[PDB]
């Protein structure tokens, strides 16, 4: 489920945006590159770059 | 080498702070939990929580 509570974007055109959220167990559904701690519950980061931010969670 | 360009902190006492930086190849030297993409060059995130921010990079 694609949402982001904290998005960071560059100030250029096209903008470069990422979600810095750390989430439990898994990244949102639209995340293509999800990296996670090797523990349970997993703490996971999406590091996809996009020209937009997902809507707030 | 411990620095952070973007730190996020809660507004409570004690504060809870993390570095959201995505870095190439590895996390700073003081990072205890570093997670990284499986690619080269690796893109890595520290998700340590601390009651402080590292100084800017």
């Amino acid at each position: 489920k694609p949402c982001c509570d904290h998005c960071s974007c560059t100030k250029s055109i096209p903008p470069q945006c990422r979600c810095t959220d750390l989430r439990l167990d898994s990244c949102h559904s639209a995340c293509k590159s999800c990296i996670c701690t090797l523990s349970i519950p997993a703490q996971c980061v999406c590091d996809d770059i996009d020209d937009f931010c997902y809507e707030p969670c």
